[PDB]
């Protein structure tokens, strides 16, 4: 509350560390469905159904331009990519499997780097 604060967690390396995670997600072999924004002209139903599209290149640009106020807003966008994928793709599809695999990969790096 006013003049009452928990001890200050060092957040000075968060930007660099989120960048390193994102690099590792970018270079994973199952990243291909997620590298670029979904083409809303060419994929029927996407625009109407997925209210907030998100992809790794859009996260990279937001990261590089100071549009994440803290490491939690960064994780929320990464999770959005996978939640969108599950909304639109059957579990038993190459893309559906890719999303599950990447979400796992992310959540481990997240826990190991920060928790």
């Amino acid at each position: 509350s006013m003049s009452v604060k928990k001890p200050k967690r060092d957040d000075s390396k968060d930007l660099a560390l989120c960048s390193m995670i994102l690099t590792e997600m970018e270079t994973h072999e199952d990243a291909w469905p997620f590298l670029l924004p979904v083409n809303l002209k060419l994929v029927p139903g996407y625009k109407k159904v997925i209210k907030k599209p998100m992809d790794f290149s859009t996260i990279r640009e937001k990261l590089s331009s100071g549009q994440y106020p803290n490491l939690e807003t960064f994780a929320l966008d990464v999770r959005l990519v996978f939640d969108n994928c599950e909304t639109f793709n059957e579990d038993d599809s190459d893309i559906g499997r890719a999303g599950h695999n990447m979400r796992k990969y992310f959540e481990k790096k997240w826990t190991d780097t920060f928790k």
